[PDB]
């Protein structure tokens, strides 16, 4: 077990973070966070009448249009895979209690048996490779931030300036410190260059859950959510337990006493952490660059944009393969870390940097209050961390790990149980060095998207494919998985990034393919997560700007989901049938109204211009920002909002800085 040290909430580490001001201390003193969400503005969550709206939605609509996903996964039909009544939940209002996270999974990596390394020391190799390549050629450009992010932990500033002198102090002595880190001084860089430190639990919610229509009598049961307590946590896995929380509304019926409509539960706390960033700017500095790398000198299994981006290089393959993955975070392997500083050391990368990253890698943690009388609780020890909580969110690189292992994992198991042969002309780590090249080149048989843990397959005449059905088939049986590192299932209902690919009859990459989801529309709409708080002059803090942009861009969303109209039926049709009114109208207004607040948010595009200078992606990411958080990489948005959003930072401090991280 080992308990992960839970120090109390009041500690000096605890300051040396914060600013120890408003936010700072309040934050470490801050409250179970709960309200219904303003889902519109002059719109909370909580209005009956809407939720009656929620239940003609899902109801009628689910009634009128089951999913259409075939045994294998692979999709056809409506195209929809979905309950509609993931709607129906507090929305606003969170399901309560809440898990405490682990301080080490190994053990349970020990129980989904996931390795503690090297499958074939061939692998190894493998591993050592894609690290090899991961760490290789480096064109550093200046880095950025987001404007009005605020520096979280340590301070929580929200001032650009503050992210500006921790990141630029960091450029000055990272190596000094990293060194400190190296020579134990953890406190000392962390209280001078306050780097590091901890994270702060933080909420994602999921907006849905797996609520399920009992034919027999018409129950509605969300998947329940399962989580550790304090125990299960400390006790990395060991004791404690794992369990749903409340998912009632009654309890609130209860406390708030608000009214409790059918099938409305409450949306999932998942809980992300945030944390230091001076760190982060390394890893901006570097891994921004590299993504440009990858999407430059690959791309393929990884540029990120249309449907069209990726169906192209789909329907391409003669078989295509999404992929399903397990507790994306936690399962992170620590001699993962063990092989990725010891190659960075090998090709030279910055010892204190390294020391830097493993100090994050294993960065102490602190709980707030996860349910009401609850929480506050410190956890680790910025002296001797060793924590295996998995990948934390405060990492923006995390993304590179999921990416990473996937497609390991993925590609080793087209080896191991598809192409065994062809690793013959994988001699070595240089044969590794072309072979991965070209796979992410992609001028290979077996294939791959990827992004993080979401990702598919590919396959072609040559002599591999039979093994690739056969692969496909056990995964898809999923009794026993040959994966010792994930739980990596098919994903029935299987899509990547909401491109849900369809197939026809013959049920082909080359058949049917990829729409933007309709039903995760209504979600944009109606199941998102946040709101905005409305009470700022400025939206910059806002969490969701302009969604009456997706209104209007709903087409050219997810009209790709080719039932689209009839979808437009419904809505509006409801809505009559809920406010009894035009949402229609409604949106539009609230879509004008989005001019018209980002009219003087905006100068170039001189007064009301209108809406051309902004992509129908890039308006995907103005009514929506928040998943270029956790979707869209920061150089897809037009750099005029882009700006808006973000703000540069200086190429020559970073360049440096990299000179000196980098093995030159
Ligand atoms: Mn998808």
């Amino acid at each position: 077990p080992r308990r992960a040290p839970a120090f109390p909430l009041s500690d000096i580490k605890a300051q040396m973070l914060f600013a120890n001001n408003i936010k700072a201390q309040q934050a470490s003193k801050r409250s179970f966070k709960e309200g219904a969400i303003e889902t519109y503005e002059g719109l909370l969550s909580v209005d009956p009448r809407f939720l009656s709206f929620k239940n003609e939605l899902s109801r009628y609509l689910t009634d009128h249009f089951p999913a259409n996903v075939d045994e294998y996964g692979r999709v056809y039909g409506n195209g929809v895979r979905t309950n509609f009544f993931g709607m129906r939940h507090m929305n606003g209002f969170p399901m309560i209690p809440a898990t405490w996270p682990l301080a080490s999974n190994l053990k349970k990596r020990a129980d989904a048996d996931l390795a503690d390394g090297p499958v074939s020391e061939r692998d190894n190799l493998l591993f050592r490779a894609a690290v090899r390549l991961m760490f290789s050629d480096l064109e550093p450009v200046p880095l950025k931030i987001r404007k009005g992010s605020s520096t979280c932990i340590p301070y929580f500033s929200n001032d650009m300036g503050t992210k500006i002198e921790i990141a630029e102090r960091a450029l000055e002595k990272a190596e000094e410190a990293g060194n400190l880190m190296l020579q134990g001084k953890f406190d000392d860089a962390y209280q001078l260059h306050q780097m590091g430190g901890a994270y702060y639990v933080v909420y994602r919610a999921q907006s849905t859950d797996a609520i399920t229509l009992d034919p027999k009598t018409g129950k509605f049961v969300s998947k329940d959510r399962m989580v550790a307590d304090f125990e299960y946590a400390v006790t990395g896995g060991e004791q404690g337990s794992l369990f749903a929380a409340s998912k009632d509304a009654s309890r609130l019926k209860e406390q708030y006493g608000i009214d409790v409509p059918d099938g409305f539960f409450c949306e999932r706390r998942r809980t992300a952490m945030g944390g230091p960033f001076a760190l982060n700017a390394p890893i901006m500095a570097v891994a921004q660059p590299v993504r440009n790398k990858i999407y430059s000198k690959y791309a393929y299994t990884f540029h990120h944009t249309t449907r069209l981006n990726k169906e192209e290089k789909v329907k391409e393959w003669s078989l295509c393969v999404a992929t399903d993955v397990s507790d994306h975070d936690t399962f992170w392997p620590g001699w993962l870390r063990d092989l990725i500083c010891d190659e960075l050391l090998n090709m030279g990368y910055a010892p204190w940097w390294v020391k830097l990253f493993e100090t994050s890698l294993k960065l102490p943690v602190y709980v707030g209050a996860p349910a009401p009388e609850q929480g506050h609780t410190l956890l680790g020890d910025p002296s001797n961390p060793d924590l295996e909580v998995g990948l934390s969110s405060g990492q923006g690189a995390t993304d590179l790990m999921g990416t990473l292992l996937m497609s390991i994992t993925y590609l080793v198991m087209q080896l191991d149980h598809t192409a065994p042969h062809l690793n013959s002309r994988i001699k070595d780590m240089p044969s590794a060095c072309r072979f991965l090249d070209s796979y992410w080149q992609g001028h290979e048989e077996i294939r791959q998207i990827s992004k993080s843990d979401d990702a598919m397959l590919g396959w072609t005449k040559g002599r591999a494919l039979v093994g690739g059905h056969r692969l496909f088939e056990m995964l898809k049986e999923g009794k026993v998985n040959p994966s010792p590192y994930m739980k990596i299932s098919y994903e029935h209902g299987g899509a990547f990034l909401g491109d849900i690919l369809l197939y026809d009859s013959r049920r082909e990459p080359g058949s049917a393919i990829f729409v933007g989801n309709i039903n995760s529309m209504l979600n944009n709409q109606f199941s998102p997560e946040y709101g905005v708080q409305s009470g700022v002059r400025d939206r910059s803090k806002r969490k969701r700007p302009f969604p009456g942009l997706a209104w209007a861009s709903m087409k050219d969303t997810y009209g790709a989901c080719p039932i689209y109209s009839d979808v437009l039926e419904a809505i509006e049709r409801c809505w009559w049938n809920a406010f009894g009114e035009s949402y229609r109208a409604y949106r539009e207004d609230m879509l004008k109204r989005d001019t018209l607040e980002l009219s003087r948010y905006v100068a170039s595009m001189a007064r009301q211009a209108g809406l051309a200078e902004l992509t129908p992606i890039d308006l995907e990411v103005l009514a929506d920002p928040n998943k270029l958080q956790y979707k869209w990489t920061e150089a897809d948005v037009s750099a005029n909002i882009h700006e808006v959003l973000m703000h540069g930072v200086s190429v020559e401090k970073t360049e440096r800085f990299l000179r000196s991280v980098m093995p030159r």
